[PDB]
């Protein structure tokens, strides 16, 4: 498949090189496989999701998305125009409030919900969780984090937008998940995209357009829109059975476009996700 005038993160991650603008992928795109979107909740009724995305738990008086980030993360996983997986099913799981934040107590029983509500799904392909949230370090965050990945998740999360190591940040410091950092459209270092080893991936961070909230989109920026690439992308590999969700993180910087970003600090992965499709 191809869809022509795609974002520019879309077509980043079906190309070996910047500056295109259409997406390749296998038509199953995703088909089979779920995400869950553990942020501010998901406007589901969005003609973008096409049915495909739900509320399935909040922490708060609603779980509308109030914000508007978390429909913008779910869109980039799987909504038909900006989604990298566009027949995914997506699964909202409202851990932080309208503003934004939330408490890590609340953000940990997401986490915790995601493990056991998997079982309640039909994901033969398998199940993503994309995590576009993050705050200091904490252990018992990235325990959580781990518990999820461990459950039989793909867990990936953001860097963190402080242009720091993202060792000092959870659950981004936690290994056994997919830590996503930002890049913008010229294969730069997203200016505000956190660093360090326990970096796994490069996802499109600058300027990427996707769903809002009262059925519109717009165009932000962060480590927190780089994730639903990464997510989606697992989400796409895993139904094409070329992975699992116990080795997307690894295939996935296997596979990945290696040695392309600048400004790239000593010691972190140069590695953008790449979803290797052939048309």
């Amino acid at each position: 498949a191809a869809q022509t005038n795609a974002p520019w993160g879309l077509a980043r991650i079906s190309s070996t090189s910047p500056g295109t603008s259409t997406y390749y992928y296998d038509e199953s795109a995703g088909q089979g496989s779920c995400v869950y979107v553990i942020d501010t909740g998901i406007e589901a009724s969005h003609p973008e999701f096409e049915g495909r995305a739900q509320m399935v738990k909040t922490y708060y008086y609603s779980s509308r998305d109030g914000n508007g980030h978390g429909t913008h993360c779910a869109g980039t996983v799987g909504s038909r125009t900006y989604g990298v997986a566009k027949k995914t099913q997506l699964f909202g799981v409202k851990v932080l409030d309208d503003n934004g934040s939330g408490q890590y107590s609340t953000i940990i029983a997401g986490m915790d919900f995601v493990a056991s509500d998997k079982n309640n799904r039909n994901c033969p392909k398998g199940v993503v969780a994309s995590l576009s949230l993050g705050g200091g370090y904490s252990s018992s965050v990235n325990s959580a984090a781990a518990r999820l990945q461990s459950s039989g998740v793909m867990v990936a999360v953001a860097a963190g937008n402080n242009n720091a190591d993202a060792r000092n940040y959870s659950p981004a410091s936690e290994p056994s998940v997919c830590t996503v950092g930002a890049s913008d459209r010229y294969d730069r270092r997203s200016s505000f995209s956190n660093y360090g080893s326990v970096l796994d991936i490069f996802g499109p961070g600058t300027s990427i357009l996707s769903t809002w909230i009262g059925g519109s989109t717009r165009s932000i920026s962060g480590t927190s829109m780089a994730t639903p690439h990464v997510a989606g992308l697992a989400a796409y590999l895993m139904t094409l059975g070329k992975t699992t969700a116990a080795s997307a993180c690894r295939y996935i910087a296997d596979t990945a476009n290696k040695g392309d970003l600048s400004n790239i600090p000593f010691g972190t992965v140069n590695l953008l996700a790449y979803n290797n499709y052939q048309a």
